[PDB]
């Protein structure tokens, strides 16, 4: 069967990365971003209670459908992508943007694009790669014949400070935010090559949920009437970096 | 409540519309297109057997998704919006492409682009909009207001033939099957302005279907492997005209 949101409390895993989820340290914390305007929309038309909990530092993205495929989240929202691993334990919300990746690396970096990754020229342990994410799941496809031999690493955080540190050479990030943080967060590292792995960003869910219908309608309302647009716009329109 | 679709039969509406479904005469029909060639991937597998019905000649988009709502059909595969509107009534599987449309026009045609149907430039009569179709619902909510007072197109042949004659000055089409008509067929049309309606196309289920994982799962493999782009360049990347 299927029924309404409506007074139903819904404890909504979100993940910190900018500009989607901004955690602010308060003296406390203070959510907000995308993902944030998107639950108040959501919060606003459908009447759900927004329980909204933060995945503890250093949870990959499977990590995190992991945890609601286990019971700890009712739905998570997020810069999530759709996989067919994941699909096989959760099931996902019509999508809420396209996405697709691109090469991360530091500036002056000689890599001109995925044939320098895929011909060999950077050692696999120089290419660092976030466990638990879609970044991974293309590395072991496309890049190393499924042979788990880059640098991994266990945040957006790690890679940023090993990318600087010259630890590792490259990375792989999703276009969205890596747009975000090499124009107004990191303006020494850039991006390079041409974009892969197009994709889509989806809300897990529970497989086969009561609610699947009413989320899945207000989604495709949003998009229709470019709610998603603005929030994209207000969120991502931003340079900083000279 | 969830089952493999090896073994069973499942009944397969499909809708005119070339590249995706190419219908020809010599009596019997034979298809082919890039929905034949998805269909023959998805059997290999999931073991399922096909029984292709193409839908009647003067169907809808709109009147395929609600026969398959009736029980006309198992599932729908074709260039298939996915909307609010119908996400009330079906499922819908993982997007097997994105999509967004674009103005068809006749060459030499005064229109910059969308603002020019919202300023007036052209009588709202002056619009030809297929009636069932996701263009349709896009006309009422940002063009008239709800007013059903386009040019009514009854199919993609209408919309040609009326533009060709200068019954209409515009109408509004899918951008994948508008480049491959403009660029192969109709070569004195073309499109015009950005691209409007980001969507998604899906392949149409019952809700709350009992096969919905096993459909979701392979799309996203496909998708992962590289198919659908092959399928993609396979049926879109030709250019006949000059
Ligand atoms: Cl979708
Ligand atoms: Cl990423
Ligand atoms: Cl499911
Ligand atoms: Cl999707
Ligand atoms: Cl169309
Ligand atoms: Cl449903």
């Amino acid at each position: 069967g299927s029924a309404r949101l409506k007074g139903i409390t819904l404890r909504i895993g979100v993940i910190e990365s900018v500009p989607f989820t901004i955690v602010a340290n308060v003296i406390t914390t203070k959510l907000t971003g995308y993902v944030l305007d998107l639950i108040e929309y959501l919060r606003d038309k459908m009447g759900f209670v927004a329980d909204v909990q933060l995945a503890p530092p250093n949870t990959s993205y499977t990590g995190l459908v992991l945890a609601l495929a286990n019971g700890d989240y009712d739905i998570a929202i997020g810069d999530i992508t759709v996989t067919s691993a994941r699909r096989e334990i959760v099931a996902f919300s019509n999508s809420i943007s396209d996405n697709s990746m691109r090469i991360l690396m530091r500036k002056g970096t000689l890599i001109d694009g995925m044939d320098d990754l895929k011909n060999g020229k950077i050692p696999y342990n120089r290419i660092g790669i976030r466990i638990g994410t879609a970044g991974e799941d293309y590395y072991l496809r496309e890049i190393s014949g499924g042979s788990r031999n880059f640098y991994p690493l266990k945040s957006r955080q790690e890679m940023y400070d090993s990318l600087l540190a010259g630890i590792i050479d490259v990375s792989f990030m999703d276009i969205g935010t890596a747009e975000y943080v090499t124009n107004n967060i990191y303006c020494n590292l850039t991006l390079v090559g041409e974009d892969f792995d197009k994709s889509t960003f989806g809300i897990v869910t529970p497989k086969e949920w009561l609610y699947a219908k009413d989320l899945d309608v207000n989604i495709l309302s949003l998009r229709e009437t470019g709610i998603l647009d603005n929030l994209k716009k207000k969120w991502f329109q931003t340079k900083a970096c000279p």
